[PDB]
């Protein structure tokens, strides 16, 4: 089966808490004997706090998954740490934090069109990769993207901080979900494409919450009714057309992520 890379606990030097959740705890840390270059490098370390029996089993399958789910625009997974007490995963560190915060902090030094396209294109690139791996994310949103140096952007999936972005039972990011996911919890590459359209809207509104005006009930009604977010002020019409292509009511009518990437990448290269 899949051999997950193991990192010695003693090679991890914890530096600072980045965050906490009901389930996880994330640290910034230095890791020795990892880099091919440097002596030590920065990493992000997630330690599970007193996990269930299923949680343990879940952790191991996720580690095996992440071992090969590897791409320039997917947050880098390095391996698991220690020997289970507790369960620790080690990821690269992305020094500019989550994209939603980043967006809101550069909104009315501002992001120009070329920067917003570069951001969007990188995310679509990661999604092209995910689709090639039959991987359905289910919670694509800028809060789950991270930003590194030079506006490098990568997709993760993080376990609180954005509770408002989920609806009560497990939490669903309804504002990012298409009608068939809300109704049937049918998640596919096509519902991720729908989510990406909303990511585009987030980027071009500097990280505003979709349907901020509406209640969760009203959002369900809204999406089901086939209503869509309006074009953001600084969103070029072709980019909005891409958004609408993501928001086709019938999943098989949606643009595929390869088409979306091809368009956004060209536009970003041209501007
Ligand atoms: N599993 C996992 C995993 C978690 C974080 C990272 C990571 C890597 N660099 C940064 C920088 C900033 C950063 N804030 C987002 C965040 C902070 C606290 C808790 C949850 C999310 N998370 N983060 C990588 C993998
Ligand atoms: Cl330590």
């Amino acid at each position: 089966g899949i051999h997950v890379q193991h990192i010695k606990r003693r090679d991890i030097v914890l530096k600072r808490e980045l965050g906490e959740g009901a389930f996880g705890k994330v640290f910034l840390a230095e890791c020795y004997n990892l880099s091919p270059t440097k002596d030590k490098m920065l990493v992000a370390v997630k330690a599970l706090k007193d996990p269930t029996l299923a949680a343990r089993k879940d952790f191991q399958r996720e580690a095996e998954l992440l071992t090969n789910l590897q791409h320039e625009h997917i947050v880098k997974f390095y391996g698991v740490c220690g020997d289970g007490d507790p369960l620790i995963m080690v990821f690269e560190y992305m020094k500019h934090g989550d994209l939603n915060k980043f967006l809101r902090a550069h909104g009315p030094g501002e992001l120009g069109l070329s920067q917003m396209l570069h951001i969007a294109s990188q995310i679509a690139s990661g999604m092209v990769y995910l689709a090639s791996q039959h991987f359905v994310h289910r919670d694509l949103a800028t809060r789950n993207c991270l930003v590194g140096a030079n506006l490098l952007v990568k997709i993760g999936d993080f376990g609180d901080v954005y509770s408002t972005d989920y609806y009560r039972h497990t939490m669903l990011p309804i504002r990012w979900m298409p009608p068939e996911s809300i109704m049937y919890r049918k998640f596919t590459t096509e519902s991720d494409v729908w989510s990406f359209g909303v990511i585009l809207w987030e980027i071009f509104t500097y990280g505003k919450q979709p349907w901020f005006q509406l209640s969760n009930t009203e959002v369900i009604e809204c999406i089901t009714q086939g209503r869509v977010l309006e074009r953001p002020r600084v969103c070029p019409k072709e980019v909005y057309d891409v958004m609408l292509g993501c928001w086709q009511r019938e999943p098989q009518q949606r643009l595929n992520i390869k088409e979306i990437y091809k368009i956004l990448h060209a536009l970003g290269k041209a501007t």
